[PDB]
């Protein structure tokens, strides 16, 4: 009787029990675009690494301020490439499939290194090496938010995120992947027209609980077990 | 909207929304704050709370009120530790002052403009640049603002614990004239105060009216809007509406105004 | 720990944890005003009882067809007198308060004894006298519900339900006393100037319990118990 | 707004929220909408259910479903009983036939038309008088069906049980357009349902063509407006709306129209 649970979870996280790209597609469109203007926004933004759930929220951010521009309303879609360093060809391929109408890259290693060695001269120490990567891996993910933040303040616009439902049961302001599993954003991914690029719980199994697809009984609980254990 | 609500209806009723109370009693607020941050610590499993503290009440106020829920946890038996964090940009009276009232377990300074100021240079580098004095100063202002919640989430991260906020009603209203953020911490200690409540807070610790009266250029600056014209609102104002006491009918109508256009993007989706 | 459900309850129904009689006036008027207009509809319709909740549903509802009239749109309230046979002062005081477009009085008793009687032929039983009279109760309310559904429905207007929270706990298709309370109905009432006419359970009990009013813990309890058994 | 959703992508949805399955296989949703009915008695204690069967289609079909519902109560243990009523206005071969297949523990014939008739009258008394033909038989119309929901209640009452109703999407759908009500029922088997299945889950519940068709003028009047120019809408229409069948757009374009106006009316409060 715990199958309460896994329906109350989807309808709290937003996901519906069917799918059609199309019509997805165009819902989010929309609702970036409404958004945008309501709000007198003229610029959205937001950091394409190269995974799929960025190039998608991407994509459907600059269809919206060409689908606004065609409306009167001015607005934009700002791009950032956002490197730890010289670390590269993915986000290349993501952004030739994003097709934004503008791209900045900005190298967050210098500030990244600048607050880790503040960290430690102000006497932060930690009892193993590995224990720093963690620190620095969770420091480099936020200087990528401040650029975005950055740059979405100096030009008046709005930082989207890449936010969905399988993301949130298992890993900004506009969130045009909320309701998503991982298979949708990738097959809506696929109809935009893109190429063809943890405890051990998968998306597989995150999707199949958050879907209702009917899937293995003790897979299920313990999809449950990992969420309720967060 | 044959519904015409009266502003005074209207001020009641953002104000529950926020969680503003009718009344307020400072002794008890206090105890209950305290308590609160205490139990959400123990049933997390978390060890340890993190806050930097500005020279400014808020920090001031949340910071005491966090070293006396670890102060109490400790006797619940259940151990746990605060850590206040200075963070200068560069080279502050203020701050001092406000750490000799906190008393935390544990203080590190962290210098937070090496951050910062690589941060505009590699935007100024990647294209955000041409900036002039004010353009750079709102830029280098929220940047500032965000290094120093980054330096509290890596103790945090560090030692198991969890960041205070500062954030209160006051604070969240005059959001919606700012739109200042930094990003949010997780638990907030003064949630629901206005700002001359968290003064009385703050006097009810123990707080001398000198620390009471700091502004730091760290606190100031979060009160300007995204890029440099913005209505001028007050604290004192927005205290005023959200305690729903005799003001200002324009003043109240800006608010509401304000309060307006923010209702709705949230309602989009 | 318990204290969990009262308040989740009191919010279910919508109670509001504060109350300004104005304000909770002049919300309701509009309520009614809106919904008749939105709808295309010109007329609504509500038994008159001679009981608090009726005379308050009624007045909202008076004020709001006499709000959409200052607005150039024409809608009408009947109130309906619906009596059961000669059995009557309470509700023409209601009905001098609440100062009706029109009223109409209808007998139910005619069909409810025809329906009773009916079912009697129709080789119905009752173990007990007590429980006619408790099936031919029921009768009767419903009775009057359809005395109103055919006015609403000849006039193409809406019935007005005097639903609120402390009755769901306790004991139409517009509902303009949603959300409230007993002793606010009451205050609502008084403010639009109304002159001053369960196993144990009250409505004091229930208005505490569903108002945060701090409690007896006992007694609130009891309120949950009779709650959650039904 | 920026947003413009498809007709086919509208109907996928509505359609949800009422629950059409995008598919339909009769065999088990007999099944376990039988013990949908079943369990919903036990959990609630109840030791009897009623349903009027008018001699149409959905009636007889929630009849069978409750009379296989409780006959398997029974196996599992828990007693109880399926009252299926004959509900004349007055002076039927559909209802009989009807009977006759639903094959109820027990019938009631009572008759509506003494109390249904001394409803109008009393409200011509009371001034709903001067009706024309037609008006007075869309008014006895809606009293007679909600004289027959009183008829179901009171032996519900009497017995300590609930009474099954016969609503489904597609009544619902039709809904908007006539606005019919009866006052609603306790337990709905056939919710979900289109028109073209509920006459599938039949003939699997082992019903003829013949009783598929009938259509007595009691189910009749449901499908009229309030009072008597009108929409024409069929079930057919409605069906191949819900399921997502190639139809008509102009069609589907006003089903669409007609949902919206009452979604919102829903939104107010």
């Amino acid at each position: 009787d715990q199958a309460a649970r896994r329906r109350a979870i989807a309808a709290e996280l937003h996901v519906s029990p069917t799918f059609d790209a199309r019509d997805e597609a165009e819902r989010r469109i929309g609702f970036v675009a409404d958004y945008l203007r309501t709000a007198g926004l003229r610029a959205c933004v937001l950091g394409i690494s190269g995974g799929i759930d960025s190039s998608t929220a991407g994509r459907l951010a600059q269809l919206a301020v060409e689908r606004l521009r065609a409306s009167g309303y001015d607005a934009r879609f700002v791009a950032m490439r956002l490197p730890y360093g010289a670390q590269e060809a993915d986000a290349r391929r993501a952004l030739a499939f994003v097709r934004a109408d503008e791209t900045l890259t900005v190298d967050v290693k210098p500030a990244a290194d600048a607050m880790l060695a503040a960290l430690a001269a102000g006497g932060l120490a930690y009892l193993d090496h590995a224990q720093q990567d963690f620190v620095l891996g969770n420091i480099k993910a936020r200087e990528r938010m401040i650029a975005q933040y950055a740059v979405a303040g100096a030009r008046n616009g709005v930082v989207i995120g890449t936010d969905h439902a399988a993301e949130s049961v298992m890993g900004a302001d506009v969130l045009p992947l909320a309701g998503l599993t991982k298979r949708r954003v990738r097959a809506l991914a696929r109809m935009l027209g893109a190429d063809e690029p943890a405890y051990g719980i998968t998306y597989e199994q995150i999707d199949d609980f958050l879907e209702g697809k009917p899937m293995d009984d003790a897979v299920a609980e313990t999809v449950l077990r990992f969420y309720d254990a967060t």
